[PDB]
Parts: C-alpha cells; sequence; structure tokens
C-alpha cells in the first residue's frame, strides 16, 4: 500500500506512484574553520629520520597550505532556466572577506567548535572548528622541536601528527582537485558525526531534523562547498545543503513507450511518444516537473530531487495520465516516421516498444523465454520476470515490491491517419498535431474544392 | 591489414574499419564479503600515546562502519530506450536481505576465501571473503588489550592494523561518496589478483576467460558495485561484471561532416550531413548502432562498449556507406541552412568541412601550413599531418597505423536545389526529403497549372 | 569599470562583459618520469613484524607495477565538430614505445630531474624525475635486506619508503581508475612546486609564464595526462598542458529568456527565445563562440575556456546584441507554442520570464518579497535582491561587483502575428523565420486571390 505501478496502453506510459518527495526549496550555509598554523620555517642542525620524517610532514603540510593559498579564487527539458549554485556559498564567503568579520568568527569559536553567528550581511549562519592545527603544531612540537636539542625519539608523535594532518591535507587536494569547488563533499570536509551535529542544530523542523539527520547518503550529492578564506591563522570553506521546505507529499515517475500502428511494411510507419518522461512531485498545490532523470535520485521509498531543473505544471497535467485527449492542458508528445525497436524500464517492469521485426522476449533467470510478443507497444512487470531482450539488449527488471496494473485501450495512433501526418515534430502536443492535421486537410480539400 | 579508413566524399563521411567488437551482452553478479566485528567498547583507565592511536584507529573504524550502517539501500540518439543498470546487483543483494542467506554466505565462506553459492532465488554467484576484520581484532587486539593491562609497546600493531583497515575504510569512504553506487569500482572493492583469479574462476569461456582477465583496464568502467547488507559480522557488497557473449567480430566506426554548396554569398546555404555518427559492432546478422560515441571506449584495436545505448539494424544499413541513395535502408541524415566552418576527427584522418571564409589549413608540427583549402568538405590523413586549423582551433590527428582511402564523388548536395528546400530538417532521411520535395514539387506545379 | 552588465528587453538578453579571455589555442606536451626497480625477489627465512612490514610494502609496490603493465597503454551548439583530444599526449607516448629514445631520456634526466629533450618525432619535450624508486629500493633495502641477515629494526625505514611510494602508488591506481586517461590529474602526477617550476621553464611568454604559474586551480581542468611505457626501469606518462597563445582580451558571457506575447490565455501563446546562449571571447579579429556553457569556467574576473567547442562568428554578431533584426549578420533564434514560466541567471543577476501565471517574486534574505512581476519578460539584478522564485524554484543570484543597465524596448514578438507562425523552430534564425512567414502569406493570399 506504499509503492505500485499502472501502465496506460491509451498512449504506452508508466507510472511509478509510490516515492514520497524530498525537494530542496531552500538552502542553508555553514562555514567551517580549521585553526591553521604560520609556522615559523623549522631548523635543525643535524639529521634523525625521525626528525627528517617530522620535517617531510610539515613540509607537506606547507605544499597543502601553498596550494590552497594559490586556490583562494584569487525531448522536452530544454526550456527550463539554469540557475547558480554557488551563489550563497561563495556570497558568504565574500561576505567573509571583508577585514574584520574572521577575527569575530575566531573569537566566537574560541571555546566550542560549534556556534551560530550573524555574519556582516545579516543572515545568520552556523559555523565549526573541526580540525585545530594551532594546538597539535604550538605546543606539540615547538617545544620540543627546538633548534638543537631536537630530540624526537618519540615516533608516535608524527603518526598523530599525520592522523591530525591527513584530514586537511585531502582538504587541500579537493580544492585542487575540483576547481576549489566540489560536489559531493568528502568526510574530510564534513566528519559524519559533525554532519548529524550540523543538521540537528540548524533552525528547520524536528520531522526535517530527524529527516535529514539519517538521510546523508545522498544529501553529499545535493552539497556543495567553495573556498571562502585562509585570512588569519583559519581555513574556512562554506558548505551548502538543502532544507527541505517541501516534505510528506507523494510523488511519483513518469516512463514513457512509442505508439504506433504495425503495418507489415517496416518503412512508411508512423510513431509517437510521449515527450515527458520524468518526475512529478507536489509541493504547493501544482506539480513540480523534472524533466530528465539526472536531476533526481531514489532512496528506497524516498526520491531526493533538486528543484532547479524543475517547472510548475498545472494539476490538470495529472489528467494527462488518463486522457491524452483532454482540453483541459495540452499534453507533450512526439511524433517521428523511424521504425525501430527498443524498450523502457519502470519501477516494476518495463515496456517493450517492439517495432520492425526484432526478436523481443521476456524471461526469468532460471526459466528462459517465456513470453514473446508481436509488433507492437507491449508490457510486462518484474514479478515473474527479470531479462527482457530486444535486439541485442538484455535489460534487467528492478525486483520491487508493490501491484502493477496495466489498463487496457486503443492506442491513439489509431485515430491518426497516414498520408497528411507531419513526418517531424519533437515539441509537439495535441492541440499542435491537431492544428496542423487541420490546416493540411484544408489545404487538400480547397485545392480539389476549387475545381 | 587490421586497421584501416576510408572517407567517402559522396556524403562527406569517414569510417574507421579496425577495431574488434567486445560487447557485454551479458551481466554477472558476484557478492564479495569482509568479516567485521561488533567490537565491544574498548576502555584503558591510564592513556599511553601508541593505547590513543589504537583507540583512534578503531574510532575511524567505528565511524566507517557508522557511515555504512546508515547508508542502508534498498541529432538522432534520443530514442535508444534507457536500462536500469543497479537492477542485478541490488536484486542480489535484496536476496540476501533475506535473513537465512547471510549465515548460509559465512559458512561457505568459513575456510576459503572463495567459492561459488546458490542464491535463495536460484541464480548462481560467486562470493570472496577478501579482507578479515574479524581475526585481527579478536586474537590479535583483545588478548592484548586487556582492560588495565594495555601493554601494547608493540607499535607496528597499529601499522598493521592500519594496513589492514584502509581498504575497508576506503569502501566505506565510496560507498558514500558515490551515494553506495560508484563506477569505476576501486581496487578496495576488490583487489587486481582477486579480480584476475574472479574472472579465472567464473562460467566463461577459455577464450574468454583469458580475454577479459587481461582486459582489466576498461572493465572498471564497465563495472558495477552497490551495497548489500552489513547483517551479520559481515560486510557484503555486490559487483555486476560484464560477460563478453560476442567477441571475435570486426566492427567500426562512423564520423561524419556536412556538405553543402559553395556559393560566394555566405548566406542563403544549403548543407547536408550525415546524422549516424557513432558505433557499429556486429553480433547475431543485424549490426549493433551506438548513436552517441560516449557509450563506447577504445584500447589499441579492440573496442569495449556497452550495449544499453544500442539499436540492432539491419545488415543493409551498412550500404548506406556507400550508396546514401539506395533504397533498401532509408539512411538518415540532416539539413540545415547555417552556413559555418568545423572538422571531424576519425580514427586516422582529419575532415575539414571548410564552409563560410575561414583559413583552414594542414599542418605538421616542424613543417606549419603544408595545406591550403577552399570551400568545402576535403579530407587529409594523419601521416604526414598532426595540425589542422579551423578558424581558431587546432586540432590534433591520432597517429595510429593504418591506410588512408578517398573515394572521390559528387556530392549529393549538388542534386538538391536550392528555393525550395526545407530549411529546418534533423531526424531527417532520404526518403523523407525526397517526399517533402515532392509535394513542394507538387504544390507549386499545381499552383501554376492551375491558371 | 573592470566588469558589468547589460540586459537588452529587445530580444529579452542578458550580456556580462567583464571577463578577460583564457584560450588554449595552443597545447602542450611534457613526458614525466619516475625511476623504478626491477626488484629481485624478496627473502627472508624467519618472520618479524618490521620484515613483514617491509615485504607487504614491496608487495604493494608490485601489485601497483602489475597494475601498470597489464594497463599498457596498447538549442544550437550542435555542429560543432569534436577532435581528438589525446591525440598529442597518446602521439608523443607512441614516440617513445621506440625502442632507443628511453635511453636518452633517462641519461638526459640521470643527473638533474628536469630537462629539455628532443624525441624521435622531432617536436621537443620538457621531462622530469620526480621521484626515485631505484635509489630507495637499491641502496637502501637491499644492502639491509639481506636474504638471512633482515635486521630491519629500525622501523621508520618503513615509513621512508610508504612515503615515497604512496606518490606512485596513487599514480598506478589513477591510470586504473580512468582508464589510463585522467582529468584532473592529481598531484600525485606532477607536485604544485613541480608544476610551477615546468610552468616557468617551457616556452612562453613572460607574461604568459606568469599568468600560467600563478593559475594551476583551472589548469588542471584543462590538462590531460596518458600512460606511455614502463620500458626500462622508469615509469613515463605524458602531460598535456595548454598554451595561451591568445591572452588579454576582454571577452563576455550571453544569457538568454524567452520573449511572448502575454494574452489571458495560457493557450494559443507565441514565444521566441535568443538560442545563442554561451560565450563570446576575442582572439584574431573575430568572435569565438562557445555554445555550451560546459565548455568554460569561470575565476574571479577571468574566465579559462576551452576552444574544441569553439567557432569562429563574425566580429558582425556582436551586432545581434543591439539590432536582432540586422540584415549583416543573421542572428540565432528559437520559437515554440508552449507558455510556461522559467529564469535564468547572468553574472549579475536573473532574467525572469514569467509566463503563464506562476507567482514570480524577487526578494533579499532579510527583507522578503519586495518585486512581484506580472506575466512577461523582465529582468532584475544582483543588487538588492538574492532570492528570485518562480513556481517553487528559489534562486540565488551571484553578488559580483558590477553596475547594471536595463536597455527598455518592445520586444520583436509584437511584430510577429498569430494565425500564421509556425509552431515548430529550434535552429531557426531571423532571415529563416521572415522567409517562411513570407511563403505563408503568399500561399494564403495566392488562394485568396484565385477566386
Ligand atoms: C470544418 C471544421 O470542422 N473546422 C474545424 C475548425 O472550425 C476548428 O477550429 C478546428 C479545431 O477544432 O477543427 C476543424
Ligand atoms: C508578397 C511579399 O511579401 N513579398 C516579399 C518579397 O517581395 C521580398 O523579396 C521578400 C524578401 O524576403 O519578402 C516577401
Ligand atoms: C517524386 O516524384 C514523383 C512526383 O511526380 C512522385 O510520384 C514520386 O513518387 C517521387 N519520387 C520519385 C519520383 O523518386
Amino acid at each position: 500500500q506504499n509503492i505500485t505501478e499502472e501502465f496506460y496502453q491509451s498512449t504506452c506510459s508508466a507510472v511509478s506512484k509510490g516515492y514520497l518527495s524530498a525537494l530542496r526549496t531552500g538552502w542553508y550555509t555553514s562555514v567551517i574553520t580549521i585553526e591553521l598554523s604560520n609556522i615559523k620555517e623549522n631548523k635543525c642542525n643535524g639529521t634523525d629520520a625521525k626528525v627528517k620524517l617530522i620535517k617531510q610532514e610539515l613540509d607537506k603540510y606547507k605544499n597543502a597550505v601553498t596550494e590552497l593559498q594559490l586556490l583562494m579564487q584569487s525531448f522536452l527539458g530544454f526550456l527550463l532556466g539554469v540557475g547558480s549554485a554557488i551563489a550563497s556559498g561563495v556570497a558568504v564567503c565574500k561576505v567573509l572577506h571583508l577585514e574584520g568579520e574572521v577575527n569575530k568568527i575566531k573569537s566566537a569559536l574560541l571555546s566550542t567548535n560549534k556556534a551560530v553567528v550573524s555574519l556582516s550581511n545579516g543572515v545568520s549562519v552556523l559555523t565549526f572548528k573541526v580540525l585545530d592545527l594551532k594546538n597539535y603544531i604550538d605546543k606539540q612540537l615547538l617545544p620540543i622541536l627546538n633548534k638543537q636539542s631536537c630530540s624526537i625519539s618519540n615516533i608516535e608523535t608524527v603518526i598523530e601528527f599525520q592522523q591530525k594532518n591527513n584530514r586537511l591535507l585531502e582538504i587541500t587536494r579537493e580544492f585542487s582537485v575540483n576547481a576549489g569547488v566540489t560536489t559531493p563533499v568528502s568526510t574530510y570536509m564534513l566528519t559524519n558525526s559533525e554532519l548529524l551535529s550540523l543538521i540537528n542544530d540548524m533552525p528547520i523542523t524536528n520531522d526535517q531534523k530527524k529527516l535529514m539527520s539519517n538521510n546523508v547518503q545522498i544529501v553529499r550529492q545535493q552539497s556543495y562547498s567553495i573556498m571562502c578564506i585562509i585570512k588569519e591563522e583559519v581555513l574556512a570553506y562554506v558548505v551548502q545543503l538543502p532544507l527541505y521546505g517541501v516534505i510528506d507529499t507523494p510523488c511519483w515517475k513518469l516512463h514513457t513507450s512509442p505508439l504506433c500502428t504495425t503495418n507489415t511494411k517496416e518503412g512508411s510507419n508512423i510513431c509517437l511518444t510521449r515527450t515527458d518522461r520524468g518526475w512529478y512531485c507536489d509541493n504547493a498545490g501544482s506539480v513540480s516537473f523534472f524533466p530528465q532523470a539526472e536531476t533526481c535520485k531514489v532512496q528506497s521509498n524516498r526520491v531526493f530531487c533538486d528543484t532547479m531543473n524543475s517547472l510548475t505544471l498545472p494539476s490538470e497535467v495529472n489528467l494527462c495520465n488518463v486522457d491524452i485527449f483532454n482540453p483541459k492542458y495540452d499534453c507533450k508528445i512526439m511524433t517521428s516516421k523511424t521504425d525501430v525497436s527498443s524498450s523502457v524500464i519502470t519501477s516494476l517492469g518495463a515496456i517493450v516498444s517492439c517495432y520492425g521485426k526484432t526478436k523481443c522476449t521476456a524471461s526469468n533467470k532460471n526459466r528462459g523465454i517465456i513470453k514473446t510478443f508481436s509488433n507492437g507497444c507491449d508490457y510486462v512487470s518484474n514479478k515473474g520476470v527479470d531479462t527482457v531482450s530486444v535486439g541485442n539488449t538484455l535489460y534487467y527488471v528492478n525486483k520491487q515490491e508493490g501491484k502493477s496494473l496495466y489498463v487496457k485501450g486503443e492506442p491513439i495512433i489509431n485515430f491518426y491517419d497516414p498520408l497528411v501526418f507531419p513526418s517531424d515534430e519533437f515539441d509537439a502536443s495535441i492541440s499542435q498535431v491537431n492544428e496542423k492535421i487541420n490546416q493540411s486537410l484544408a489545404f487538400i480539400r480547397k485545392s480539389d474544392e476549387l475545381l
């Protein structure tokens, strides 16, 4: 009673109605800090191998921070309108680039390593100091790295320093590996426990707090982080997390398959597909449409998506799933004249657009070919099948738990007749196709009528 | 006598006929295991720095496994029909999520670290236990990590534990860095020698055994691996490898370039291109067509490609490489009215579609401009040339060993005449354009005839 | 006086005029070397933990080199014409694959670890030997890893070996993680100081030397490196860096937004957009056009971009930013009949194509909705606004420092009248649309006139 599927043979499409929405309708900034060291150049007249190892670790840190210094930033689906993803994080970083704020933040983070602070620009942020380099470089090496008496026989010193250093070393590596702008953000930028604390300490609802505290595995792919500053003794870098202002809304996915007439002639065929495959999630009384499935992700029953690849479509667009011909909303489709075979993957099955003469088949691992189709839009579930072959592609079927419904109906392609139809339409719709057909009929008849 | 190239001026295209097919026409699952530990909380009243390091390593492992726990997962080229890549691996994982299977798998992997086992779902799988955390956490730290007598003076304990831990630490990092779903799979998911053993021990032919045992460098980009379970004492995760049911078939690549008329007028130009650039590999008596070159990969004379971006086209489509006008198969093309310069790069040459008036040139590193072209498709080889400039782009030419053939012929664009042609066609073909020309001529003449 | 923005309401577009060009109009090869070891199999009858650790490190290296061995390298925007990116690097690698050159390269790098050498093929290349495995495997282990007297009590030996090994271990890892072909190249392929030295040493101008010495953060995304050889005692791999033959030219970005009529009817609407969003950079008296923004990158007021996704367009195309109707250059546009809302992001603002009836709004973080638009092309700046919502998407606006100009003008859509316009045009232009409209008018009138 949570997820299921229904496939309409009326226009040859599948609907997976079980997933629960997770829309990042808000952003959230958090400036993390790591207390650096303006180390004075090391100096030991006389080389012990442990001393050389300590020197090499310090020099590796120095190359890390030199790198960081130099990197301180010194088919429908084509009308969405792109957006500046990194605007908020780099805007906060810019707010930091004003001279005074860094001392304020450092003072606010002197005692603890987590605090809510108000920047110069008014919007409150939450900041961390996860790794402290000043302590373990000042009061653990300098008192024991004296000029001449470089007695560092304790080997484990270098091991502790390396374990407390590799985190920031990978931070600088990722700064230099992703143009200072990376997604996902690795744990060396924010430890998972630190992430849980951040989610628990930020201003969102308790249900959303639990929701985003236990759902890390997708957030990183919906998160971002650019460098802010090394201004004074500290490495400060912003993180951009989501804020689910829309939750607990039942939203679904739409998969598409061509309809065609099935004349024995391989050529002169007429084919129609629904060009609206993607995601529909309900937020504010109208659906949110993601055209390209590369902007949405799946987690069991929670689908996590970013709305910046979304439009808001009227709720009447849902009626395009029952009657594509209704005039309430002009459903979007694409027409073409090429006859070839293929199949598409729904949540619990696959739609075989078996066109031409390819030997399409549905089978299970241990049974083999159990069903053979015949030249047309057909659908098969996942229940007893996990291998559908068309031509030479052998697709698997996701074996999630659900109930499959198959609505019979005469394909609309039957209504469309050849010899008049236009053989080129991708951004077309029902209304546009009908208008063009009426225009062609009027021209043909008036040309004949005038006789 | 292995690879060569031939360029047809009839449609301004190039054909690279040397590569040998490697088609993933089958999938193969393998559930890897690593024997975990539900370590009892460590305890030492009195802190020694080595004990501190041991505790930090144990806590790093504990954060790794906390992450693992929390991440539990339950132009032509637009009609292919996408496919579920992760269906088989997550389906096997789901089979594992049944309570009883993990105990059987563990029992079958108690003695060795490689065995073929039959899951509950029927399809036999092969599993390893590459890394064993239970041993080095049970009988080599606990007996030496007693409550009070935490005598761990031996430093190399931590070194050995870290070297046996970093593998699974990277496993969990990658699980949290790729939504538990990554491609390629890093070696910490399957060591290189373990992978050779896996290939040698699984059910494929001896020739294919040698074949894909020595073809590692590409498989990882055709491999996949999602996390299955942490159920009982073990970390188990699936790996999805290809099964080359089609091999030793000589397959080729198609590169495309626009034909146009060469009127002195920059505007009012008419241009046609072959819109079928991509890969053709022969499997079962008909060719397999990959439209977008981002689904096929190259290594010497053997090309490894994924079939889910493949259609099966009639063998007569090969005839589109000799006579685009042949009525056996309607060759696919695109027509447009924009006149600009460009060039394309085949396996052994470069096609300069020098249009407009850009100064196109063919040159070598130590010579410079050696050939200057003039307003149309010209083609140049790789032999003495490795720098072709058009406008301000300066392309290199792949220097593989081959023999170049250049078929002369009058471009079809000459047959097409202006003043009637439609200036918008991307999914068009020879038959479609001919039918549209029929319609335009009939309308123009009947309009004049009725006078 | 460095960057600003101007938005034309005539065609509903934004121009960001401040960025400075960085065009990779040349390539540069550099073969890096690391002096390997053909280690004789280790042998110690009697197991000490230090000895086992040394053996495990040696075996990890041996698996690294086994991996290396087996991976021996045996909308407008669709007409650009792709190019062989890895041609130069693998061509140099091939030049190395001739038997003798590796000895010359090794000898030329016997004393220092940086030198210019002339390959067999004539084009000079500069090579380093950054990491030396022969020394620390020959004259630091063999004299102290004798058959029986394996007295390696010194623990730090393994630490030094591991720190000098991890670089090449990750080099082989990246060879096997990116099909031997990766971008960006990690620091373990070229230390950042080594990169600065390389830039200071390679043949480019002094201004260009400083220019590419201080700009590492972006270069790696324009760099490439394939495996060349393991021929004799050395691991040699090429690196492919840009050569800015065009610099100090002021170049800009173009952002697009639909124009439409504003009838109360949601259907039967007519819409036009400028289909030329992308990058324009001046190189040789004519502009360079990058259609898809995924081939260009940004840093401060300086844009670093790759030219293989660039065409050379006449300077008159700049006039399409003032008079789209000018006949000098036929400006490229797209027309469609679908009425939906959206917005696009320029360098200092956002263009709201608020169409249909969506509640679009412009707001600041601490102020909220400050501006409400009304059913049409409108534009808003970055100054007092950083939150533009359309429907349910909530975009941020980049807060860079600039001056915003808003040219008023009657949208060209007003001139276009309904009932005759074609509802399908993506690769269309002003001239093509006018020709089609004139054809339709002539047909309608002659049909009526003949009466
Ligand atoms: C176009 O030519 C005639 C038009 O009179 C038409 O009958 C024919 O089918 C078309 N194709 C040809 C002639 O190849």
